[PDB]
């Protein structure tokens, strides 16, 4: 396409990356060796649906009879093959589906999030999308109310630091833990205090 | 198929086809902003591509005589893909474009220097914080990073989330903000 997806990223190896479309095109299976999860190292066999690019690199996929809508990171992965076999797409899935239940994190437990965006981002606040199920409420002072449910607590917080002091983290106390840590962390490294 | 997740702003396909369309029918764009440094005007354009990212913006020669600019998506509005010929120059590669700031602002290039702490040294070298990248493994198992791009208001977010695994060693620019950025956000959320 005549689109590029700009900033920082993971580095590439499109050869197995290549594979897999080979796959999800023509509906069929493939298998690699996995380097992580609950068996360490085997050889195992999976159903392709789709590949979520994140600061790290997923491919969603069931294994065999049945399955689980699970993720396998693409760095802990070992030498795929586009199988001579067939594997349909289940119907009525959805790729976003899968990004959206949770956020730059899976599986991470879901939270309550409320935060308060002053005035200054109100605006920017409206147009933006924490989350696909998310609701904002103008308050008296100009500041807006911005709740959702979501995972992804250190993404989240990440990205509310792009906020600066725009944001007031009301909830949950998990995320405000987790900024706290971070900006201690940072400030100490680069001098700030 | 592969999108990515996260807080993506929201964006609409029903102009995203449309750039698309007036791109590989050769043919101008025109669109009202709702931005920019006129409020609510028709701007006719050469659409060359869009820029994926923090948010979406269509890159764009407007009128004759123009450097390529940026336009975000969500800000534009009532868009009509035009009979007139505008093909894209042929010098232009909007990879080459994209590749003049770390994120999306285009503004002074600076030379980059970063130090990774041996901690997240295999982090980096797997890390492709920018086209024109290059690291070099240093004595004591950190790693040199160092590139060439403008942006560093978007480059200095991101390294916060590289914690304290990180020392900027230049541009002081890049120095100064990082520190501001963290006083700030820091008072703000009571970390200090």
């Amino acid at each position: 396409t005549i689109a590029v997806h700009a900033g920082p990223r993971p580095y590439e190896d499109q050869a197995v990356l290549g594979a897999i479309r080979a796959a999800i095109k023509g509906l069929q299976a493939l298998s690699f060796r996995y380097e992580g999860g609950s068996t360490p190292g085997r050889t195992r066999e999976v159903t392709p649906l789709g590949v979520l690019f994140g600061r790290s690199n997923y491919l969603v996929a069931l294994e065999g009879k049945g399955g689980k809508p699970r993720s396998w990171r693409l760095d802990r992965m070992s030498d795929l093959k586009v199988l001579d076999k067939p594997a349909p797409p289940p119907q009525d899935f959805s790729l976003q589906a899968f990004a959206d239940e949770s956020f730059g994190i899976y599986h991470d437990e879901i939270q309550d999030v409320v935060l308060r965006i002053h005035k200054s981002r109100a605006e920017d606040a409206l147009r933006w999308r924490f989350h696909a199920t998310q609701q904002v409420t103008p308050e008296a002072d100009g500041s807006v109310l911005v709740t959702f449910r979501a995972g992804g607590m250190r993404e989240l917080s990440w990205h509310l630091f792009t906020w600066g002091d725009a944001v007031e983290i009301v909830a949950p106390q998990v995320l405000k833990d987790m900024m706290v840590q971070e900006l201690r962390e940072a400030g100490r490294a680069h001098g700030a205090w």
